């Protein structure tokens, strides 16, 4: 059912189609006149774009032109990126996105997602019946506080949640109407924000009193109250502790989920399924020896061990198996540095030589695997990477601090002083690594987007409430198996991000299998095939007809005279 | 959310207030000036509304003045509805709302509901997108072939779900968004209608080949297909054998009941559990004596063998105690008249004198239970009446045919030949009889509306997709236990109509419990307490403040210079 | 009255402020969580702008900016485009809107304006129909065929009514409800856009048969049928000849009026006073020679003999000081060239010598003034301006060809060749003159904007409905005396564009008391003075605001009890 006529209709990004409006259906509608004579097709519109898009340098410039799209047409900026997927990430999202909003702010001409200040508290359910959708499922919330790379940018991170809830609907298929970017802006700690007259938020300074413990918990509140509580809503580019202890305090009474945390731990581990699939070893014959001992690191691990266990091996015994160096040294029992209780389950029993340094950890605990999520800088040095190389025969490296400036080491020096046999990986995309002998090794990249939409995709079609530890278990799981035979020979870690939307509905596919068998989806009656279930609720691209049903009635009998 | 401002607000019946408007929210909406000075509260309104309405004298004139209200305020008409409801049921619904598609045909201003016609066939899907609400719940579908008391009437029955549907929200307490009365036209066989030119519709006769039925087909596809396969569809006012095989078709592919089998059904069996709890006896003891072998007889007898059942009686015992008087005669085994499969449990080996008139059945059965549903006329001759409270201390006698013209008996007649040791009730109402001896013995009206409103909230509140019909012995039961002690001892067999709202939503809650423990109800989480989770979704009259969130923002920093 | 409220006010450009939206009426309005959180005022927006605007280099992104801030906010465009309006309008109107429509060519995201095919004839109002603004009172159409400095582009010269509509609200105060921008396509000639796929109109060639001139008639029958015999309608970059006998066709039963025609004679007239101010003779005993015969050549005689006229000479001696030289040689009688009614008055006794070619002409007639609207190139060759130069005190030199390539001669030549002492004036624009003497010479600029939006405004403010000659010699004389002494002194010929927004208010007034005066005026009752009653109709780009009135009572009487 649409309610629009004529003008209006080509107003509303939804509802418009621009030369794709057929004749007749310009007629009838009351478009005629208001559009050029031409009628396009889809495909026309898209390959227009497509080579303006090309004809762009700056990956700044394609951004602002594939937002102006997205303005104006929804159904074809959504089939343009899904067209050129791979091309566009970089520029929808980040990194692109964080420069777009550093240095043209908010470029966007209409309303996308809902602004809340701390000078709303007590406010907040108002400012949330503003928003005109009725249904929305997922919300990605943003502080502005740690833009990847950027750092504090206050109410300019607003185009952050936008970027993303884009992927939401390119990958997964999430209806781009049940999505609601929000900017919980507080301030900002950037004294050039802070200068200048045209910024465009509060001039304080960031509220880190109750007020804005207070102010998140209200927003969550107003949020489920509207919409209802098995809404999605995720922490996106908060301040670092702030993200890590709002996903502890709001883990088990919404629906939550963190990429930081949860996203790349599945994306770890698929990459280390991967690995175990090259090399002949499994996972749990793996030593692994972490660089970092932060919650990124812990969830990581946590992750690690639930695969070890499911495979036969004992808990206790599986964490046995990871090790983690901290800033300070490597955990052992009776350091006099100070450990925390999540740290406990990997704080072992120290080691004859007690190693002082990263490098020397290497040497004396002969690890099979290197993850660093330290995000320090290049804390994974030359000697570290040649260690690896000389004690094992394909070492697994994996840097998984982004942006590249903060990653542990860059595929080329992983590549080069090793003669190749290393399986490295990162967050960061790199370009591919040519040596001397002639080879070319391609580094895996753990971009999250191959977790966070078809988990999402996921929870909000089977109606979950609380996203566990082990839904983020089968993601990985369902993105290994997404990897072919040949491509485990060429050593790739990860499926090309190319069929993104192919591999996020398997995903998706196998996390719903999952949240049925163990109970936690609420949608029922529960499908009898989940793959058929997840294919036809995806969001299409497609055009829909508005032409009304214009019919001829059967001759009827002749009414009666007066 | 509320989109709307200015006039369009006080146009819109769901919306609209009248001078219950305060001044704060007049001057802010733009309606200053548009309403008289005056403020007004609801109770306000529906008191000037209340007396209006007593000045009227005549039924039909108040059901123009009351369906008047609810074009221009629908909080109001449903609070004045439930404020006076004993009074106001027959108004909305019957018998005044059959007089009133008799006589003044179509009074609405507004469009409420959809009209579908056999003329539209193959298009159906488009007249239902024409419909602008979105989420509807349940639907009341009418021929207009069987008015109850006034015959085919076409196009003009579309009278009979609206008047229903309020009564769906003025008992039970769902929202008017969620209802949608449809009218399938297929011509009428009314030649009055057919001959005058003011007819509102067809001018053909009643199409009964194979092209109703596919009509029936596509619009029931076609509402499902929009709205979901758990929306409620109740068939309103159809042709007694097009219903009956109508219910048969879709009861086990829609979410669909009938009032006249199974409605009827339930509120004999409430009525039978009453006047067991009055009698000593229970209704196992009890020989029960069907006038007619229909198929709403043999519901109410599948209802009472089951009732029967659940209280320790085995299946084929319970169904010894039932006998069903045809009019061809008795239903024995044996007898030359054909006798179709679903009365094959109530066919039993004839009796020794072998009655070939009712009242010789009465004599020869000599049941305690006598139940006429026959639909013929006065059958309940004055000679069973001797003969029921002759053989039985207190004989049971129902007569549930309706309008009150086809009723089997009447009060009078009932209380008067015998004793007043009679337990009388009957579908269509009688005013209190008054004898001799000094008593006044007021006769229990079945009426439908005590299990239809509840049983469609909780089929509505827990999303099931098939009504079963241990759904409607637990309404009975249900029913049955809203009687106090002294109702009982008064000898009343129903709960007052006064408070059906109340009644309505004790049978949900029930309905509910039993939904959710025999796995037929699909909303999930399970609420731990049914009565709360019932109460809390049941859609409230009283006026929603439309104010603007009008305060101020704490100072903050000033803007800085250019 | 705005009948808006939400995000529907906010995707309005007409009632759309962004953060000029205060706390109040962000907050009664619902647009509370939709906006940044900063009250921001019209100049701080404006100042963001301009500086977004100076970091810009290349006209074209300038162009695209401030036409998206257009379709965002037009308060603000307008107030951003009248700040700085001089350096501005080469960027909305030409040279830079012809450069946009070439390269990329429908910028606009929003509807602005009408598409009329000739696939559409006989059913062109129900297109006019299509567009939603009732009440509009300017209409600028263009063909595509001549754009200036680009020629062909079809559907692509749309843009160039929408940048000149907006010259007639950022100079003269016209209403942009009141404009509406048509592009009539009949396809192109562009072989360029013929071959490519994505090209916006008619893949045919362009349209020069009788179809042509009845879809034009079938055009201005429909916009005055809707709007009114009154409104006015302007011809923009057509095809020269259809231009010129489209103007003859419709100048008496429409209000029409063109600017290469009389646009230009005006601006070519006030730039003759102000030299006959400038030197000491007047303009009566000036001796002109034209380069050219054409219409547009034709109107600037016509409008010097008028003004000749008026100032005490007769018509024929008027006439006889007009020279015009064809592209075949001087029009004189007896001539073997044809010479056709329109040049007979300037056609004269033949001198001695008989020129051939145009250096000759200036030789032999000894002319004071020369004045080139040719448009063939640079044909005021160096030996013409120093023939000039040696032939007069101080010459008269005007080069009213545009583009600047098609200029019969530049300003450096003209100024250099002479030694300074030239009144050079041009249609292009041109920089400062330097001479190795050290003087700086700025040549006058004959804008067209000098005239058009201040007739515009006197002739939609005064319901003319037939724009005569002699409007355009009044605007002249007003344009003329807006030069104070100082200017005249330093040798200006025109006003500065910097005030070009008071100088038009001015021409209104002077074209508005002639209207009154010559009872071509129809909107009475008749201002007692024009200049008051032109000044408070004009259209401010303030914003206004949107608060609701709210109050409180005076407390009355209470209501009495039921
Ligand atoms: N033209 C339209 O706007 C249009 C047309 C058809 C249906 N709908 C919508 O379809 C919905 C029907 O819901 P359902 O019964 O199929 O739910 P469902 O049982 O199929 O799935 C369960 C939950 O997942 C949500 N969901 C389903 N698909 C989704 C998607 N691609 N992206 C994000 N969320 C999704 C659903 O809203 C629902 O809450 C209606 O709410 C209706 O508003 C809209
Ligand atoms: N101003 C408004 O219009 C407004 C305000 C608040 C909520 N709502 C509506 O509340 C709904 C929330 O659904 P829910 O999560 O509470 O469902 P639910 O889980 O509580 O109940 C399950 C089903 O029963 C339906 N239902 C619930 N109450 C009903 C009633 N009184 N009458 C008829 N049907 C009823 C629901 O639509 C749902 O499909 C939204 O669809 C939303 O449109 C509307
Ligand atoms: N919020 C609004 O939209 C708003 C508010 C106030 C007035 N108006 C408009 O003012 C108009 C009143 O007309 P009037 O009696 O003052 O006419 P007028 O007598 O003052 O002038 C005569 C003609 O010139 C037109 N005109 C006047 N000013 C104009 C301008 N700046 N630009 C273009 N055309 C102009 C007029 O529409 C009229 O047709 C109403 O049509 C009304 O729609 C609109």
């Amino acid at each position: 059912h649409i309610k629009e006529k004529g003008k209006p209709l080509m107003l509303n990004p939804r509802t418009n189609k621009g030369m794709a409006f057929t004749l007749q259906e310009r007629q009838m509608l009351g478009l005629q006149g208001l559009l050029p004579p031409k009628i396009e097709t889809q495909d026309i519109q898209a390959l227009r774009f497509h080579r303006n898009l090309k004809k762009m340098t700056s990956p700044l410039e394609k951004y602002i032109y594939i937002m102006g799209i997205q303005e104006r047409n929804e159904k074809l900026f959504y089939r343009i990126l899904q067209d050129d997927i791979e091309s566009l990430m970089p520029i929808v999202y980040t990194p692109t996105v964080g420069l777009a909003c550093s240095q043209y702010g908010h470029i966007f001409r209409r309303p996308k997602g809902l602004f809340i200040s701390i000078s709303d508290r007590g406010h907040v359910r108002s400012i949330v019946d503003n928003w005109p959708e009725n249904h929305v499922k997922a919300v990605v919330v943003t502080d502005g506080e740690r833009i990847l790379g950027l750092g504090d940018l206050g109410v300019y991170g607003m185009g952050i949640p936008v970027g993303k809830l884009c992927l939401y609907t390119a990958c997964a298929g999430i209806r781009p109407d049940r999505c609601l970017p929000v900017c919980i802006d507080v301030g900002t700690d950037n004294i050039a924000l802070l200068k200048d007259p045209f910024y465009m938020g509060l001039y304080q300074k960031r509220d880190r009193t109750q007020q804005y413990d207070d102010l998140i918990d209200e927003f969550m509140k107003a949020i489920t109250d509207r919409y209802g509580r098995n809404t999605l809503i995720q922490f996106e580019d908060f301040g670092n502790h702030n993200a890590f202890r709002f996903l502890r305090k709001y883990r088990e009474k919404y629906c939550t989920f963190n990429d930081d945390i949860q996203g790349t731990a599945a994306v770890a581990l698929a990459g280390l399924l991967a690995a175990q699939k090259v090399i002949s070893k499994p996972i749990s014959e793996h030593k692994i020896l972490f660089l970092g001992a932060g919650e990124a690191a812990l969830g990581i691990a946590n992750l690690i061990v639930m695969s070890m266990v499911e495979n036969g091996l004992s808990e206790q015994e599986a964490q046995k198996k990871i090790w983690m160096f901290d800033k300070y040294g490597l955990l052992v029992k009776g350091r006099k540095a100070k450990i925390d209780s999540y740290q406990e389950p990997f704080t072992h029993s120290a080691p004859e030589s007690i190693p002082d340094t990263f490098e020397d950890a290497v040497n004396i605990l002969k690890p099979s695997t290197i993850i660093g999520v330290a995000g320090a800088g290049r804390l994974f040095t030359p000697d570290v990477i040649r260690a690896m190389a000389s004690i094992n025969e394909r070492p697994v490296i994996f840097a998984l601090s982004n942006p590249t400036a903060q990653a542990e080491c860059t595929a080329e020096e992983a590549y080069t002083l090793t003669e190749g046999r290393c399986l490295f990986a990162s967050g960061s995309p790199f370009g591919p690594v040519k040596l001397t002998d002639g080879r070319v090794f391609t580094p895996g990249q753990g971009n999250n987007v191959y977790i966070f939409p078809g988990v999402a995709l996921a929870v909000i079609l089977c109606n979950t409430r609380h996203i566990s530890d082990s839904v983020f278990l089968e993601a990985a799981k369902a993105l290994t198996s997404q990897l072919t035979d040949e491509e485990l020979a060429q050593g790739r870690l990860y499926p090309p991000l190319a069929n993104i939307q192919e591999v996020s509905i398997n995903i998706a596919i196998k996390v719903t299998e999952y949240l049925y068998a163990n109970k936690m989806a609420f949608r029922y009656p529960e499908p009898e095939d989940k793959a058929k279930y997840v294919k036809e609720r995806t969001w299409r691209s497609e055009y829909d007809s508005l032409l009304p049903d214009v019919y001829e009635w059967p001759e009827s009998a002749s009414s009666p005279p007066v």
